[PDB]
């Protein structure tokens, strides 16, 4: 009937919109109540125990903050109350797609559960965005608030997802363009989703947020670059836009790749693998599903949340006793040991398809040490990280359109050499982390000698702790000394 | 084993002694992640998602934080490292008792379920605790950091839930007393728990807290008070002692007694109430138990937390329809509607026994006004609630000791008229909140007259709104104009 | 002449229209930069080096922000954008007339430097802006933007000081009432100056603020209130209402209040008073002025501010010696001891005109105890403080009107006794402290014995350390013991 | 004379030991309440109203913390209590050489005023010092605490300024060498100085940082590195410390180096050139000193603040009438108009023996383009700015030392290319900003043509506006097309 008002602790005093309460109040949103932001990170910071559901109440908010502002700003552009709901509205549901412990299920579990299958949590938010709006009876909602469900659902999937298959759009025009600036970004990253993590995320880690992102919207403009309109940001901001994705770098450095973090979320995985063939979870019609097929179902993804963790966790079943056990070996703080870190020389890259061949190559390496103990391929884990700007080798700042305090409405662009010398030279780059799933003494010093070993064979970094952990070892290549 | 650092958001770097962590790596410890601090305020509060495992870590660090203050302030007290730990350990495992969703357990499931049990969060943290050191070989441990566990469990025990059983206490002499005061202290509620309340959910609220526990602890003394080493404040800190409780009340007011919140929290408790034969708990050898009797085996109450929400939100058997659906309404906002709140007036209290009949007589009063339906007991709910300092109608800081710059070993006393005229002339008050279960229009308005008839009657305060909700009977009461 | 963005620590950026720009960048405005929000606070605070210019930025932009709110959401109140350019302007220039050290000024030197006269800030603030507009030019840049200076410049005035003297406003009619509750509210005490305060103040003392103005903005109507359109606050707001006041009478008990804040105010003032016949400011035509005279001309007051303090510390002329020997003193930390603070009791009032008579009555004590040196009226300090709710005896929640959610247009008002019996019974008070010039060891103890005597004989409060510094004294009267 | 608590709004409440609160309550140190911390950056960031002195109370407090830190994690230190307050001495008085508006006067004015001597706020530190322990008989209280004046003296000043010229430090033997390292660290700049004023110019400004202080401090050991006992970071700490040093260029970017700030301290600095031979300050036995040379009379010096300012502002001396009208066009806002920014391209840098010639060389540009008027060499301000990691060329992080957690006693090295290959290639950078004296359209229109013209002759980089304010110039060169 009416709108409502939600205390955030971010973002303060939030306005919502009776259309968007709907939209909440329904089990396909209440779902992200159970979900991680962080998953795995709240096991090494325990403050992290904010969920997606928080997060996307920001999103929404933001979403809309930016929207009124350039609307304001420039009535020019023909911004609606249809365009600032549709706009809302996509910022509220593009979290809705992801799965238990976030970046663990489509980062680490559907990859090896479904590896024919290409998932990403995008899809997942148009899937239950579907799903939400007819189960839910939204629609004639929608029509009751002034939208026209045919064009703005499309508008707003192609702001979760992109083209859902020339201007490539179908919920709006082209004079429109940089309303699929706002949600999810796909020109250059900078979007409202980014900014509220940084300050959730912040909020929860005990780090603190460097990015201002009441400023940016206070100082962005719509402008026509190419024959296309899309929102620029003033001339001056360039640096503060190079810390905007520094920062995400640090967060990611800090928190998000944090060794122990990443091995707690493997470690999950593991036993979601050992459990996926005894877990049921009952969908549309009675029908039972698995862990690893709830994707296909979204009534059975409804009620997959980080649920099942504790489902595996109390679970009496000796079918289940594998995995059971993984879980219980993180609740004693039994967890496969960190063994060290490293990275490729040069511009030499590592493919993914390879990923699986090296820790057979790590135990396949023969250092110079007498050990008591052998350990084979299955004893290691590496995790390769790729560490990017969001837009793999490329600046993202080159795609990012400036105006100047003359001509507010003249587009430009500025390069880093028109910037700063002391900005990156690359904007991608790999990490190696390599663990061992033997824990006691004499298994890590062995590790530690196959893994500084294997390091000088394929040419890598020397490992910071290396002179340390393998002495014999780290004298032998001479790049290194 | 060494130490380990641990980034919390409110404290920031935490240091922990490694028999620390052996205590919190356990499932007995480790339970507390899945146990949310506000329980259902988290479904009006978004921000407050936060656990009671990470409000343990914090209240075992302000417990050391203190203790070590008096003791380096203070050498003659002969606080050892030993004490240092032990206070330690009591602060980190005082909440090991708590269930699902809090408060919701304690004080609406348990006494609804089992009326003749008398449970307590502290009994629970006692019971799991001795739990938690026997099933993981602790005792040991705590001997090879120089504990001596037959004097120090028992110390432990004490300071969670007071005496066991002139000096009651058995874990320290009486030259220790002011030991007893950090934890939990059951002589005046000043204790490091609050602190570590107020800072953190103030910090996830959304909210913000304006006492100063590291002021407190600046100007911590322990001087002789009649027998007795007891911890005193400074004199010019009286005003902050009383501003302390009032945050204490104002924390309530907003946050912790939030009409809605309450209601959801009663929602749930009914949900659980009708699962309660049909939830299975495993304990010890394979014994079932149920969520009303997992209190009885403390290794079923290990696996009692959050997850039986969902459990019953996820169930599909008929027997758990009824308790599933009440979880469905929460989900889809149907909620039992606010009819007003009351206070009664003079020295007139409801006396617990007498809560059960209220409902009846709401439904008893004959508001002369046509009604369109009529309603019955089982549509009302009236939830009574306790405002107080801590102490019932005592003022704790007539419970407080004070000193004063010129003699820092005296201790005195200070008086309510000796601080501020400003201050309540009462320290507790009781506030009757009524809704109705039927959600309809019609039902709704009938509702809102039978309350303010009902106020009427006993001659409670007029409802801030009555003269809006009810228009036909508030002229009938000359005292309300 | 476009709009400007300043980044504030409290507000964050805060946009600046062309034309209040134009009033900041005068000297008439710029002047507040050199004058201390706390003064004489900032040497017991060192946090609190902030000044009345950033207050008044901010209050500025609270104003902006509470008109902007209001018309959004009632667009039938008909706001134009010269009523909320005008409420900016009254907002930005409240703070005009404060002179050095702020309350210092208006509150100790000039009544005691010109006790025949009645000055006030808000009196100083008019005529300064009176100033500001007459010697910038600024009345075709009001025209240049809509507004119309006769009756505009009427509405600014009004605004800060109140009716220039039935509706006796001229600036706005009576259906614009509610506009009048901005900038300083006469009727409750609720205006946006207060908040600005509460968040700046805290951020720099290094307490914390608990009071969410934007909660209130966002709560806040405008209802019809006795033939008068007023603004008016959601019901379920009132608990927080009384919170406001209580956070305000907190904020004075911690730092406002401070006894060697107020003790340093008055060295200082007393210093300026031994410095006002020698010490010239030049005003309009060249005349010149002392510091007390000044405030005759807003030329020569344009050029009083903090400066003062430090001409008179760096000055030579031996005629100023006096006063400058006493900042010295304030710099070596000789300040005059605090002996203590009480209370009158009962229905007792301590009135202006017998605030000179109370050093003798003091020093008039005979407590009966061992004497080394006797003191006199002039060794004596007593400084009378005045807390309350800003109405004087008056509850201003009594002042407060109020809306339902069921009929938000329909005002109505809310007795304490329908809110909370801890709500305070009396809502002013006075505290009466007691320093002595005389800073040895026997002088003070005789100040002590003299003081809590006097405290005796005039049936006051038992100061708090009364036992511990006169224990010969205080078995004498019977309710203190 | 007891130990005081000071509540800070960055630290909270730090504690000072009495001999500390000694050398706090002197004319010397108390004149830094008198010294904004930004200087004209109060006049871009109405927050940045903090002065020198607070700054200085929490670097004492830091440096306080760290050696306290390193003493109870390393016992075999024998870091003694008197070594603790000599470091805190240290720590508090290391900001006593700064004159008014800080970084203006040992940045831009004395350089002007007096090119014939080398001055920094280190040296006259040292001489403050000196003073205020003379002038306020402190040695005898030194002596009283168990200090050793004649050692300590030195030490502190060697803490201060460097070595007072194989071991070259007289204060402190080799083997408390990690000692030196604390208050200002001549070997790799990580000292806790930084990290207040990171902490506190973020609370002040408006923006927020990202440093963690007090996880490095959780995180410091002392190793034996080359013969002496130096400070060493835990090696994962690594990140941490690139980003600290990306931090404070941070700071400079967005606030310390803003361009209207700089110009604003350019003008406030050009002002007190042209008032430097009318104002006196009387020094030692009465003898008068100018603004340029109060640094050769500490009596003189200790009376030279922000004052100043305010002394010229408020002047009727006609003598200082050129002086007095450049602070007013700043306090009307009319100041230098902004051209814009270049820097050289390649290993070109330009030595401060050519700044005085770079005017020149712009006005004598010969832009291709109509010009209605011309403009010469003294309409030009032409203001370089280093911008580096503290070290010059030089890795900052190529002379930390850091230690692993399997040998914490063993001292270790980490490159840039075994932490990321994201990190800078250059260490330092030159910004050259121009702007323009003569602010009417058609010479800004000249001066921008003049500008680029020149920056395409001296082969600059291309100004980001560039083919906006000069569309005629820009398309001529070839390494910009
Ligand atoms: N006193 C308070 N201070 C700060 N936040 C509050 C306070 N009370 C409630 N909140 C929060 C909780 C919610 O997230 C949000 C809105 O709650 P609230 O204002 O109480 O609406 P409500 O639905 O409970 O009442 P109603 O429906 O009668 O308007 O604000
Ligand atoms: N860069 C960071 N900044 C702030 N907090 C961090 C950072 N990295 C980790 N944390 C937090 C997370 C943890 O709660 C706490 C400890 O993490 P960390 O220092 O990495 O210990 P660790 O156990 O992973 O490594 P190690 O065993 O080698 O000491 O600090
Ligand atoms: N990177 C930044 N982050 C946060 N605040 C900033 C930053 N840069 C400047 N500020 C502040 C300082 C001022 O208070 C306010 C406006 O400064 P700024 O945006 O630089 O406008 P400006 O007047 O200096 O340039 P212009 O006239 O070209 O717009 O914002
Ligand atoms: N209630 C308060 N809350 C927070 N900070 C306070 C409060 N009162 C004072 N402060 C601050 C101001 C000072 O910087 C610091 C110390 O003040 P305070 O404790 O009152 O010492 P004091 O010197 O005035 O009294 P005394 O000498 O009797 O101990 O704490
Ligand atoms: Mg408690
Ligand atoms: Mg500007
Ligand atoms: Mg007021
Ligand atoms: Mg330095």
């Amino acid at each position: 009937d009416t709108m409502k008002v939600i205390n955030d602790p971010i973002h303060g005093h939030i306005e919502l919109h009776p259309l968007l309460v709907r939209i909440i109040d329904t089990p396909q949103f209440q779902r992200l109540r159970y979900i991680k932001q962080l998953g795995g990170g709240y096991y090494v910071f325990p403050g992290a125990s904010h969920n997606r559901f928080e997060h996307s109440l920001g999103v929404g908010y933001l979403a809309g903050c930016l929207v009124h502002a350039l609307g304001e700003k420039q009535p020019e552009l023909q911004i609606s109350e249809r365009d600032v709901l549709c706009v809302q509205i996509a910022g509220l549901c593009r979290n809705l797609g992801h799965g238990p412990f976030s970046h663990m299920f489509d980062g680490r579990f559907i990859p090896l559960a479904r590896p024919e299958v290409k998932w990403t949590h995008e899809q997942g938010s148009v899937m239950m965005f579907e799903h939400l709006i007819n189960s839910n009876g939204i629609k004639p909602v929608m029509e009751q608030y002034g939208l026209i469900p045919e064009e703005d659902i499309c508008f707003i999937k192609e702001q979760i997802v992109g083209p859902l298959e020339l201007w490539p759009y179908k919920g709006r025009p082209e004079n429109k363009s940089f309303l699929y600036e706002i949600v999810s970004n796909k020109r250059n990253g900078i979007d409202v989703d980014k900014w509220d993590y940084f300050a959730r995320d912040c909020h929860h880690l005990g780090i603190q947020n460097n990015f201002d992102y009441k400023r940016f919207i206070k100082f962005a403009r719509v402008c026509e670059v190419d024959n296309e309109l899309r929102i620029c940001a003033r001339d001056k901001e360039v640096g503060n836009l190079y810390d905007m994705f520094h920062t995400r770098n640090s967060l990611h450095r800090r928190a998000y790749q944090h060794k122990v973090g990443n091995i707690i979320d493997t470690m999950i995985t593991d036993a979601f693998l050992k459990a996926d063939d005894y877990i049921e979870i009952t969908g549309a019609g009675g029908k039972k599903y698995r862990i690893s097929t709830a994707i296909d179902d979204m009534e059975a993804y409804t009620k997959l949340t980080d649920n099942i963790f504790l489902e595996i966790l109390y679970s009496t079943d000796p079918k289940l006793k594998d995995a059971r056990e993984i879980l219980k070996q993180i609740e004693y703080r039994n967890l496969f040991k960190y063994v060290g870190e490293t990275q490729p020389t040069g511009q030499i890259k590592i493919k993914r398809e390879d990923y699986e061949s090296l820790p057979k190559e790590v135990a396949s390496a023969k250092p110079k040490v007498l050990l008591d103990v052998k350990l084979k391929a299955e004893d290691f884990i590496v995790d390769v990280i790729n560490m990017d700007y969001g837009m793999q080798e490329k600046n993202p700042i080159d795609h990012v359109s400036f105006y100047c305090k003359t001509a507010p409405n003249r587009a430009i662009r500025i390069t880093k050499n028109q910037v700063s010398q002391l900005l990156p030279e690359k904007f991608a780059e790999q990490l190696i982390r390599v663990y061992c799933k033997k824990v006691d003494r004499k298994s890590l010093y062995a590790a530690r000698q196959y893994f500084v070993q294997w390091c000088a064979d394929r040419n890598f970094t020397k490992p910071q702790d290396g002179d340390v952990i393998a002495p014999l070892i780290t004298p032998q290549k001479k790049e290194w000394n």
